[PDB]
């Protein structure tokens, strides 16, 4: 595959409704895809960057900057290229693996395009559809969160989890738990709001049966998390602090962690994300598949992964409407609480070229 | 695919010198191929099973037998089937590893060829050429393996591999030493020989320099490998107790191993085998490629495997003359020390009918 | 004593009732048994190897294939022989240990009839009964479950050990304590069934008091048992992973196992299986005996084995009439609760020639 | 076997040559013998003890005194007796483990005879023959040392223990090596003469090259002695601390021994010493018969020990000759440094009576 060049987009996409985190709170969705041509043809990515570096170092702006004038062009030169080789290819560059990911993610599509080949057929697939949780943003008061919360349910969502900061922990959960009984699968997730000091206010959450704290502490302070553990009875999970392979097998050897968030963009594309699943897996440690509010084409890259057989625990990747009125691709539909497996080749969707142009902020080709 | 059926072919091929372990003597390769068909086409595996269970518990009567009434109607039974899903629908049958990953290898390569895909791009080859060595028996008298040994040194082999056992060890080790030096790439290999009371003298190698000793014990011994590592200064290598990913993660928590030694038959197929890399490169032990006296269809796909990025340590794919004068597909042929990867469809080779039909003994077809 | 030969014999007996575990259902035990030929008299061996590999690698087509061209032939080739001798011939063939356990005791019993000594009094036997439980299948509904539980505890059997798999976990335990209460003696058994994903739902399990949990994880995950213990109440018991006494002290060592069930074929042998025995009890790890459906050849064998020291539990050393309505032995008979360990030479039983050929299918003579 | 009664024998045998150890010299061996009878027929024990409690707290007239008042009485007592059941029936009693193991030896001994039956077949035999080594005491010159080693090595034995002390180590060990090479098979023996304030002391020892140091603390410091194998370069082997298996599994778990000696009487037996040996085995640690100049009676029982498989390193069990000029017995006499195992009933052998009255120096019924 010789790459020819890379089409990167800005994206702007409404949101259904307001998001809120314990970094910040977005009612819109901003983000870069990529475009690869061959002379076989094109391929997708998606990056999962945001637009300020306020859940990692990060962000849209950066992201393209770096695929710019360091990422696509190191590629370019290249003469061969395949998905693997992209890694070593980009190797002497530091981090950006947000931006790494999204531009391995446009090369696999494309090749696996050429052979005729799924994602989901290249991952190590072995089941036809996933099950589905949601991911429920901090709310101004206890009520609207229970609308919420009945709501999805309603739909037929598996699995619950809360975004939780200082003020606003315990309440929500208790409220939950009070409104809809101790059989829901019931999860929270701080972002990295709090500090080993706050201990005793997360061993408050011990009576409530959760099924995990995804990332209380900061992205680096791996051995904080193994001092929590010794002090909550709630597991701990890890998300920004899961960068690689590598760091799972550390994080694992350490007592860090005991259920790992994979979010393929977070560490540097789908083929590592592979290879955690596969660490994880060796360990005995039950993995489950993270969304960022992706578009159709990251969400049908992610449901290919969450159908691998270490993925034990329901993921993030909800279906399209959870996030938006109109995707640009053929959308996700929620089924039985389950969302189909993609068949076609490659990412097994494309972007709707009418619908994609309405979003699209701007547009620039790298040859 | 739905499969079809497969043939199942018995083989032997004289071997060019006869080959001495621990175990014992060998002058002929008795072994298993396997033929799937499918509506698409074919595919090739090979068993790296011997005629007796001394390496191993499996042995060629063995894996014909499991293949034949359990392993091959799984499959026949099952709708839809992918190299992916063949673990899954065999999972309730307990070991026979080897059987079973010479049926992933037949079904993988069927797969892999309508899709026109090689097992190098599947596996994710960084290189197009590895680096091998040769893995060299146990003799009669030391100035006969230091005939040998400069044989195979003068051909370009970039590393020397001597099969130990007690009363040849120390011995030999020190002649290849004395007459060749200290910058030789030099490593012995034990099939589980020793004990842990020989310790004292496995730390007589210790001045010699060895990249490594390989299975110094038995297969379930992981804890005493453990021990014998904190007794001897050569680096420990296991491979008859690296029957899976989780395994290889087990023995590295334990101090049990400092480089691993893969072979996909061992593990229970080339998928597996590709886990085990991954779960030593997070890590950070080195691993190499291991060499069952395979015709050119394990030479094919073993070499495309000694081509993803942790192989470091040259492994034992010498080239088919090494073992034998007339190899069943086109041969591989050393060159500045270096194999060639495989670029066609599947393996990259096919058995040349002429040739195997003058080696095959029996033959049988499940359908 | 030099060995004269071997009769491999096929045999096929129905079950009274279907037996469902987390890997089958069966109606019917198929097994070989063996004949071990000397000039001092006979012996008999039985190899617990089922059908197909579902419990462990082995099985019965494999088990007689590797008896009849490797370790009947070694055996045949020395000059001495001697049960302990046994081991160190057949040490270069790799695993099948339940073969060479099945040939080991037919030669022991052989060596211990010639020398008019049971197996009890060569294994270190220091009582002269057992206490005896009982293994319960899984079954299609809660209220059959009951019944038959309720009919073992009728019986006098002194314990009740649960077959247990996703989906037939809290709600059989928990049924089971309510009808019968806090005082019955309770384990489970998984036969390798979860994860340690699955630690939440065995967790569910704490407040109900078990004894133990057998095998919840996969023989060779035992690093994981070590995890799972220290995430659960119940005690972690290990069946396949116990492969040896080397086994058993790895196991040991990280913390992977509180207490071991002992399987004489799964170890390789009698011997070994007093190895094992011998191993948990200076590490302070209690033992019991498990039961692979045996005739009252390897019950008999079983029942003695039981009576050694640091068996503290009870064993699924059932009486015959609970798997069979015709033993081909003299059956065992329980009273008390117990079962008697036998008296005279050897196992203290034999095959009555008559039962034995009824369900014998196949039948082989290997000799030099 | 209901036991009709014991006869206790004090014996006095002089000594070839005046035996020293760190406790002491001696020139002649007093010791007890016991005859159990029964209606099947008689069987010999001997215990180990000596004239004081120098070497552990049991010592001849004390073991007399507890066979005759509490432990023959028990077993009287008892309905039906086997070896196995003799400790259950003595548990009661604390330690008195020679004592014990003697009582067993005999009631062993009676049983086996009636079922035509060895020790080493009961034991688990798996060799004809044991090779020997010897034990060498303190003697007062260097130059007097060098005469019984060289001795010692000519008549065959095939390694050599010399008994130390402070004042007695270095130099006798040093003088030894320089007379006789590197390759004669050397040990030095404590009897726990040593504290863990000579470590630099006995880490003078390790340019010498010596298999072990046996048992340098005293009996009840096994956390001591793994303190004092961090600082010395040879392998710890211990003697007095081996009280029971249990007490072999302790020190093995505690890093304090790598090497252990079985004597059957200080661990309360014949059958105990056979589950030592087991234990031993399963944690990988070699072991080797001691001795305690016991009678041929003993020597048949200990060689028909030193017989089974983990016994790995040769034992002191030497020839009937290195210590009497007339054995109570036919003597055992070394053949190509071996001893050959007894083959008939029980021991194998029994008291020539005509010598045994000789050397005996009382005598009591117990009924
Ligand atoms: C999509 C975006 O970049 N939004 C916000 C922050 C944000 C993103 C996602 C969720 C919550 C807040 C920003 O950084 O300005
Ligand atoms: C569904 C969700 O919460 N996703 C992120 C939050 C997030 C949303 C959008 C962009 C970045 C982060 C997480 O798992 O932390
Ligand atoms: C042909 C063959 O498999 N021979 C040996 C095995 C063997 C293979 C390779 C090297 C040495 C021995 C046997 O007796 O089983
Ligand atoms: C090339 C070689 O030495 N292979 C095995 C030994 C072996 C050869 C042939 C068949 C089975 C095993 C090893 O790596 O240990
Ligand atoms: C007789 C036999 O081995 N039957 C089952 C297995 C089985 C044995 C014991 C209990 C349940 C199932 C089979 O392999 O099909
Ligand atoms: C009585 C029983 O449950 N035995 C085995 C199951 C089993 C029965 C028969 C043959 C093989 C396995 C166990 O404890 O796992
Ligand atoms: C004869 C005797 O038991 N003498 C010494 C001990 C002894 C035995 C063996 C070797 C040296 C001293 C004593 O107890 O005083
Ligand atoms: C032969 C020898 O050195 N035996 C004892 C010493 C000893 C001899 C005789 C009686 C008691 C102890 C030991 O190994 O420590
Ligand atoms: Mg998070
Ligand atoms: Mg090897
Ligand atoms: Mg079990
Ligand atoms: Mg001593």
């Amino acid at each position: 595959m010789k790459l020819s060049g890379v089409e990167l987009r800005r994206v702007q996409m409404p949101l259904v409704a307001p998001f809120r985190t314990s970094f910040g709170t977005a009612s819109v969705r901003e983000l870069l895809l990529l475009r690869a041509v061959t002379p076989a043809g094109e391929g997708w990515g998606e990056c999962v960057t945001i637009a300020g570096p306020l859940y990692s170092s990060e962000y849209n702006d950066g992201a393209e900057h770096v695929l710019r004038h360091y990422l696509i062009p190191a590629l370019l030169a290249a003469e061969d290229i395949t998905a693997a080789k992209v890694t070593p290819l980009l190797a002497k560059f530091k981090g950006h693996r947000m931006a790494k990911g999204a531009l391995e993610m446009a090369v696999l599509d494309a090749e696996l395009r050429a052979h005729e080949r799924s994602f989901a057929a290249e991952l190590g697939s072995v089941r036809d559809s996933v099950p589905c949780g949601v991911s429920v943003g901090i709310m101004d008061t206890i009520p609207q969160l229970l609308d919420v919360v009945g709501g999805y349910l309603d739909e037929g969502y598996v699995r619950i989890k809360l975004k939780i900061e200082p003020g606003w922990d315990v309440e929500p959960v208790r409220a939950v738990r009070e409104r809809f009984g101790d059989d829901v699968l019931l999860q929270v997730d701080a972002n990295t709001a709090y500090t080993l000091g706050d201990a005793p206010q997360l061993a408050r959450l011990d009576p409530f049966g959760l099924l995990l704290i995804e990332q209380p502490l900061e992205e680096e302070d791996v051995l904080g998390h193994a001092e929590l553990a010794r002090r909550i009875q709630t597991p701990i999970c890890l998300d920004e602090s899961i960068v690689s392979a590598r760091a799972a097998a550390d994080a694992i050897k350490l007592g860090a962690v005991q259920i790992v968030n994979i979010k393929p963009g977070r560490v540097g594309g789908y083929l590592e994300a592979r290879r955690v699943h596969d660490v994880c897996a060796a360990h005995g440690i039950p993995v489950w598949c993270g969304d960022m509010i992706e578009t159709g084409l990251g969400r049908a890259a992610n449901v290919a992964l969450a159908s691998l057989p270490n993925f034990t625990l329901p993921g993030d990747t909800s279906a399209s409407d959870r996030y938006y009125k109109t995707d640009i691709t053929e959308p996700f539909v929620l089924s039985g609480g389950h969302l189909p497996v993609p068949t076609g080749p490659g990412l097994g969707v494309a972007p709707i070229p009418e619908l994609l142009d309405e979003v699209t902020t701007a547009k620039v080709w790298i040859g």
